[PDB]
Parts: structure tokens; sequence; C-alpha cells
């Protein structure tokens, strides 16, 4: 029941059995993965897509098969919606066909294409349920009810809107808008719930600032706040702002950028790694006090578990890739392995397990991957020969409350 892991690179696309295992899985034919630019797994982890830039298959992972092969489909993005209805594709503009094209996964046939000049934010974002799936379009939010793609239900006109993100969960669903404001005015970050989007007094939240080049939103999986990152690695402010109305700038008790912030999974907690080296990382709860001090260390990253039970303050890009295991429960350090070079991190579905990787482009040397127990034990590891790379590892994706959350003894 451990979750696959798919190595794609120059020697081609490969499943490995997860943890304790680590044998080539029959799910997938190496055959089938020669010079596959792009692969990616649905959410619940049952189906797989990939392609070579002339094609694109899906499979089921769980009920073995080939469900489609789109033999003329020259997908260079991939992503299915959250109940695995729709596959959607991206390829770059040219003249010009739509280049945004979204399959029906049951039937392989088109459901709807789109025009979607730029790759940043290419895929239009479904609710968990399907039940609403949102296009940001000519800088305003575009709604679509139930998978239908012929009618738009609802339009979100509020001046230029540059990023949108939908609440998780169940209905009813929000969405936190990003307004970067008129040349000399503030920008800000306002949430609604859908689709009251009119009157006065239709928004729950606003939070405004000044300027910035980039701006990130993060809901909690309760979906009652949005963290705001406003970003020119330097010049970071953090902004909270809850469906209540509530919203505040969060105080880090250091100057310098903000690496990184990241939600628990119990929406009552997030992490912020910050300050001019060596960062400081805090937690906070709901009313933006810090929660836990975990003091400095070579950080610019934090990776809650699925679970939100274990934390891991890493540092990599050009830090020396300590990772620093943090029990979150009882607040204790448990294990600083580190993953020398790595260019990817990702916490195993089961809460348990983690992968680093070292992949090209980010990294020409050393390409390979490694499976941790976060006690800091290196359970599997993979080296490419000097003439090969690695260009993606990753789990299987498992939806939340399958993998329960195992105490740390």
């Amino acid at each position: 029941s451990t979750p696959l892991l798919t190595v794609r690179g120059s020697e081609g696309l490969y499943m490995v059995n997860g943890p304790p295992h680590f044998t080539e899985s029959t799910v997938f034919p190496r055959e089938s993965g020669k010079n596959c630019k792009v692969c990616i797994f649905s959410k619940d982890g049952t189906l797989f897509a990939w392609g070579n830039g002339e094609k694109v298959n899906i499979i089921s992972v769980t009920n073995k098969g080939l469900l489609h092969s789109f033999d003329l489909l020259k997908a260079v993005c991939l992503e299915f919606s959250p109940k695995n209805t729709v596959l959607a594709t991206w390829q770059p503009y040219t003249t010009g066909i739509p280049n945004l094209q979204l399959y029906d996964v049951k039937t392989g046939t088109c459901l709807k294409s789109f025009i979607q000049k730029k790759m940043q934010n290419w895929c239009p974002s479904w609710s968990e349920d399907e039940t609403l799936c949102a296009r940001n379009v000519n800088n305003e939010v575009h709604f679509f009810e139930n998978n239908n793609f012929n009618t738009i239900a609802n339009k979100l006109h509020l001046q230029k809107i540059n990023d949108f993100v939908l609440s998780p969960g169940p209905q009813p669903y929000k969405v936190a808008v990003y307004v970067p404001g008129s040349k000399g005015a503030p920008s800000f970050v306002r949430l609604y719930q859908y689709p009251n989007f009119a009157g006065p007094h239709a928004a729950l939240a606003n939070k405004s600032f000044f300027k910035a080049d980039k701006v990130t939103m993060l809901w909690n999986k309760k979906a009652t706040a949005v963290l705001v990152i406003a970003s020119t690695y330097g010049e970071q402010t953090l902004h909270y702002i809850a469906t209540n109305g509530e919203s505040a700038v969060v105080q880090l008790p250091k100057n310098g950028p903000i690496y990184d912030v990241v939600w628990n999974s119990s929406s009552t907690e997030f992490c912020a790694v910050y300050g001019f080296m060596p960062a400081k990382a805090t937690i906070f709860n709901l009313k933006c006090d810090p929660v836990f001090d975990f003091g400095t260390g070579p950080r610019n990253a934090a990776y809650y578990s699925p679970h939100g039970h274990i934390l891991v303050l890493a540092g990599f890009g050009n830090l020396r890739g300590q990772m620093e295991v943090w029990d979150v429960k009882n607040y204790k350090l448990i294990s600083k392995p580190v993953a020398s070079d790595s260019t990817y991190f990702a916490w195993c579905p089961d809460g348990e397990h983690i992968l680093t990787a070292t992949c090209a482009p980010r990294l020409r040397v050393n390409n390979g991957y490694k499976i941790w127990h976060y006690t800091g034990s290196i359970l599997h590891k993979y080296d490419v020969p000097s003439n090969a790379e690695l260009w993606q590892v990753s789990w299987q994706p498992f939806l939340d409350g399958i993998f329960p959350a195992k105490t740390i003894t």
C-alpha cells in the first residue's frame, strides 16, 4: 500500500515500489517511457499521464492498463482535475490552435480548448469537488460550474486581477484574489465566497500592502485564512487574512528575506523561515503570535509532513543540504540528515519517508535520489551513470486521510 515513485531521466521513465521494497514497479513498462518530457499523477494517485512531446498516454495505476493514447498531442505540461474527470494539457501557442486542451479521461474526447499564451498558471483551477473551475482571463476570474465549459457561470471583475487561489476542502468555495492596483496605488488581496461578489459588503476580507514584484497566496486546509507573501532572495513581507475579516502584517523578529512560509495541515499553525543567514524559523498561531521558536540555522525551506506532526527545516540551493527534522507535537529535534546538492524535496504521503533528488537542469553533476526515514536513515538511493541525467522524481500522491499520522516513538 506504500506510494510508488516515478523516476524520469535520460535512461527513460520508470516506477519504483515504495518502502521498504524499492523494487522496479510492473505498473509502468520502462519501454513506454523513452524521451519522457512530462509526467504527472492525479491527486488521488490512481491515474498517471506522460508525454514525449509527440504524444500523451494515460494509465490506471491501480487497475493497471493503458486508458488512452493521444497520438498527436504535443503537450509540454499536464495536470488532472482533482476528481480525475479531466486531463488538462498545455503546449506553447503558435501560428493558432487553442493550446490549452481539456480531455475527458473516460472517453478521450476534448471537453474544451482555450488560448493560454503564458505557461505561468496555465492550468484552470478546479475546486476539490470539481463543481467549480476558474481561469484568470483578461485580468478577470471566469468561473465554470460542473465541468460545463460552454457557459461562463460567473465573472469576478475587480480592477485587474493578476492571480487567484480557490480555498481547498468542501463547498462553499472561497477565492482569494490579488489586485496589483493602478500605477502608484497600493495592491490588495481580497477574499470572497463564491458566487457572492456583488455589493459593498460581499468581500469576506481585504488586506492592502505596497506594490510587490511577486505575491504568493496560501490557503489553510480549513479555508479560514490566507497567508500572503509580498516579495521582490531579498525583501518580502507576510500578511495574514482571515475569512472572519481579520487581517494583519505578521511580525518577523529578524530583518532579511522571507525564504518560505507553510501551513500546518491542522490549519491553526504556520511556519516562516526568515532573516539574513543564519535564518530564523518560528511557528505562529492564527493570532500570528509565536507558538515555538527553532532559533537559527542554515535554512531556506520548510516542509511539514502531510499530517503536520513533523517539520523539516532544510537548507537547499546555495546551502549545504542540512535537513533539521523536528517533532512538532513534542517540539523535539529528531535528526539533522544532510542531502548534499539536493534540488528537490518531497514528503512521502505516508508522513514517514522523505524523497530528496538532484536533477538536471538545476544541477548537472551527482544526479540521483535518496529515500530517507525522518530519523535520518537512508533506505534507498540511486545515482545516475556519468553519461545520464535525472529530470524528475515524485511520489504517487494520495488523498489526505488514507495514511495514518504515525506516532513518533
